[PDB]
């Protein structure tokens, strides 16, 4: 979209959240910066009003997938970025199993050159004596996909995943994600296809930094959509096939899908896109042929 040039090189991010859980009230304020090229972001947070009153890592996925890498085959699908610069809202129900809930409401937009992340977060009905209230989490973050599709009626996403928070005596604390996002500008968005963000997250210390605080990495690539394609080849006899490559194949491994559908050895298969000859150890796109071109088998 037009809001993509907005995520080249990388891209300071601010993070402000109030929160309120059982009644205890905090505040959280975070910095860093992002680079969607790599699918990276950095932050590091600091709780303003003293102590954190629930653990750092239940409030991950709260504290901007707009900084998640698309690969090209996918650029169509992303929300986020064609949202800005005027930015999204981004809501979430997260249920803790056996435990109580969150509820947030984030603007991500962007002020100048910086993404800003603004949340408000209520949390109801946690156990004193449960894994939240009870600081039982290890200070740690697992891999999850991230699964998305459009909402064409109310133009959004609707998105939703399951965190798993690791506990020392082994078990694992569940956290239902249920999310929908909605663009603040009036003008179109893109509407994805369904597909997920694998997100990986690392969480850290700053061994400088006296105040309660938590320092993030994450990296976000998205995936779902197949980065195959058809191309059509012309057989010995003039006859039209399909063959399913991506761009990064080899020659050699088009001519072992030919000898899949059509019998003929690599070794006595010759393939000539544009009167150009193609050699085995080279790429498709080495020769910028793209989807639903047409090769020529030859002897």
């Amino acid at each position: 979209s037009k809001g993509e040039e907005l995520f080249t090189g990388v891209v300071p991010i601010l993070v402000e959240l109030d929160g309120d859980v059982n009644g205890h009230k905090f505040s959280v304020s975070g910095e860093g910066e992002g680079d969607a090229t790599y699918g990276k972001l950095t932050l590091k947070f600091i709780c303003t009003t003293g102590k954190l009153p629930v653990p750092w890592p239940t409030l991950v996925t709260t504290f901007v997938q707009c900084f998640a890498r698309y690969p090209d085959h996918m650029k169509q699908h992303d929300f986020f970025k064609s949202a800005m610069p005027e930015g999204y809202v981004q809501e979430r129900t997260i249920f803790f199993k056996d435990d109580g809930n969150y509820k947030t409401r984030a603007e991500v937009k962007f002020e100048g050159d910086t993404l800003v992340n603004r949340i408000e977060l209520k949390g109801i009905d946690f156990k004193e004596d449960g894994n939240i209230l009870g600081h039982k989490l290890e200070y740690n973050y697992n891999s999850h996909n991230v699964y998305i599709m459009a909402d064409k009626q109310k133009n959004g996403i609707k998105v939703n995943f399951k965190i798993r928070h690791n506990i020392e005596d082994g078990s694992v604390q569940l956290a239902d994600h249920y999310q929908q996002n909605t663009p603040i500008g009036d003008g179109p968005v893109l509407l994805p296809d369904n597909h997920y963000l694998s997100t990986q997250s690392a969480l850290s210390k700053d061994p400088n930094e006296k105040r309660d605080h938590m320092v993030l990495l994450e990296f976000v690539t998205a995936a779902g959509i197949t980065g195959s394609m058809q191309i059509f080849v012309k057989t010995l006899t003039g006859k039209t096939i399909t063959l399913e490559v991506e761009p990064s194949d080899t020659i050699e491994n088009v001519k072992a899908k030919i000898q899949d559908k059509e019998g003929i050895p690599p070794d006595q298969q010759r393939l000539i896109f544009a009167g150009k000859q193609l050699e085995d150890g080279r790429t498709l796109s080495d020769y910028n042929i793209q989807k639903e071109s047409t090769l020529h088998l030859v002897l």
